[PDB]
């Protein structure tokens, strides 16, 4: 029972909250370059805690490793049970990673196993008593450091530096216009060939961005992985008990120094590891934050070709209806079917409370149809 002059004065109405889009959507743009601006400066930070961290980790290595060599100088194993648990620690060793593979991870177990048996007859109980794969695990980890953070930086510093490129227009810089609350906003009058080309730099800057499960992966990426669980086996924790301090008391002065050095150094590895992720966090914000960007461009964009024909409304209501007339809407909204943009018709559904002789009600209307509109492409 709506009348048609009344659809038609809110078809005015909402047709005049399509302009405050506009205008909203190139503030959402600039607001977005700010937090992209954010987010680059917090890098820039975090990058000047990880040169000071690496520096604490390297000398805590340099340690470390330099007490390694001095461990090596006196090679021989103290007690000769050693050698005989040696040979009782290596066939455990070898089923129990076997046993993980195949259970946990995948195929291939027995591949495993006998690359495990070969490095460990290329290896010795003494490289065992002082921790030799500890030392190994983290010379690698460091260098998997080094190398994560080479590419992370040189993807960060290309995709920033297309983006400060891109932020160097004037159309990034706030101006009054976006702030008018009764005169009209107006894109600039070349906005058709400054599209292009600022969508091209977003979307270079989004290319530079582009970069157990963990133990059975490295499990299959070396057999060394296995020695992980030497805890698993008895003989293996006993080399490791050792007590040397009869027999060859240098030895295990230099052993209980490198386990010093080991643990400082592994301390501040899993420091830098946090830096690190906190550093890839920032990558991954970076590029949540250009697809936005883009998703916002092309929505200004759109409603900029949409818009420059004033012949007919942008907004038009072509029906309104309630649990009363059609019974199958929900009890408590109305239902405003919308032509926008001479579209195919969508359904907006606000509450009893903002359509009964509330002023609010268009512009509820308009903003939910442009959010659904916007999802369309
Ligand atoms: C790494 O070195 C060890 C040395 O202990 C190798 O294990 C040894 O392998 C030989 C032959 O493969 C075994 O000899 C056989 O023993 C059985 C039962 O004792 C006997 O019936 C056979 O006639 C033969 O004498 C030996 O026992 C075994 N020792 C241990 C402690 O396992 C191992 O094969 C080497 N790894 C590689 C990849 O070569
Ligand atoms: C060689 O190693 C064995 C074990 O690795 C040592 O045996 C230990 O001896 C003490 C003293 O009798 C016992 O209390 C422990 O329980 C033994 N440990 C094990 C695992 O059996 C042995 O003392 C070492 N020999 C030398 C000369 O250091
Ligand atoms: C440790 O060696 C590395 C590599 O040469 C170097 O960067 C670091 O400064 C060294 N630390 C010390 C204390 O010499
Ligand atoms: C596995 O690790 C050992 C020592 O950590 C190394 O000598 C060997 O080359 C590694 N193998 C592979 C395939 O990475
Ligand atoms: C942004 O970074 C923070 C910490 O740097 C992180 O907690 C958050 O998950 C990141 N968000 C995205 C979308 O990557
Ligand atoms: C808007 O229309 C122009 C042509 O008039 C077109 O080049 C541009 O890509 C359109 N933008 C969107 C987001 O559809």
């Amino acid at each position: 029972t709506v009348s048609d002059n009344e659809l038609q004065e809110m078809s005015n109405q909402g047709s005049k909250y399509v302009n405050k889009e506009i205008q909203n959507a190139v503030n959402g743009v600039k607001q977005i370059k700010t937090l992209i601006e954010k987010t680059n400066e917090e890098r820039k930070t975090l990058l000047s805690n990880l040169e000071e961290a690496k520096k604490k980790k390297e000398d805590a290595l340099n340690e470390t490793r330099e007490s390694e060599t001095k461990l090596k100088e006196l090679p021989g194993v103290c007690n000769e049970t050693m050698m005989a648990l040696w040979e009782e620690c290596k066939p455990c060793l070898k089923q129990t990673c076997m046993k993980f593979y195949a259970r946990v991870c995948r195929s291939g177990s027995g591949l495993v196993g006998r690359q495990l048996e070969e490095f460990l007859n290329q290896s010795s109980p003494f490289y065992f008593w002082m921790n030799g794969d500890r030392i190994d695990s983290l010379l690698e980890n460091d260098r998997q450091q080094t190398h994560m953070l080479d590419v992370m930086q040189d993807h960060f510093s290309r995709a920033s530096s297309i983006i400060d490129e891109l932020f160097q227009d004037r159309f990034f810089t706030r101006e009054p216009q976006d702030t008018y609350h009764y005169l009209p906003f107006s894109l600039p009058h070349n906005f058709h060939a400054m599209f292009q080309p600022f969508l091209e730099m977003i979307h270079e800057a989004q290319q530079a961005m582009d970069i157990d499960r963990t133990v059975c992966r490295e499990i299959r990426h070396n057999s060394t992985g296995c020695l992980r669980m030497k805890d698993q086996c008895d003989k293996c924790r006993e080399i490791l008990s050792v007590d040397c301090s009869t027999n060859n008391p240098s030895q295990a002065k230099l052993r209980r120094e490198l386990d010093e050095s080991l643990q400082v150094a592994e301390r501040l590895t899993r420091k830098y590891n946090e830096l690190l992720k906190s550093y890839q966090w920032k990558m991954l914000n970076t590029s949540s934050l250009l697809e936005q960007l883009n998703e916002q461009f092309n929505w200004v964009s759109r409603l900029a070709n949409l818009t420059q024909g004033e012949d007919q409304y942008y907004l038009r209501v072509t029906t309104v209806a309630s649990h009363t007339s059609d019974s199958d809407v929900p009890s408590g909204v109305t239902e405003v079917v919308v032509k926008l943009f001479d579209s195919d018709p969508i359904t907006v559904t606000v509450p009893v409370e903002v359509s009964r002789k509330n002023p609010k009600f268009m512009e509820t209307v308009a903003e939910k149809a442009l959010q659904e509109y916007r999802k369309k492409h």
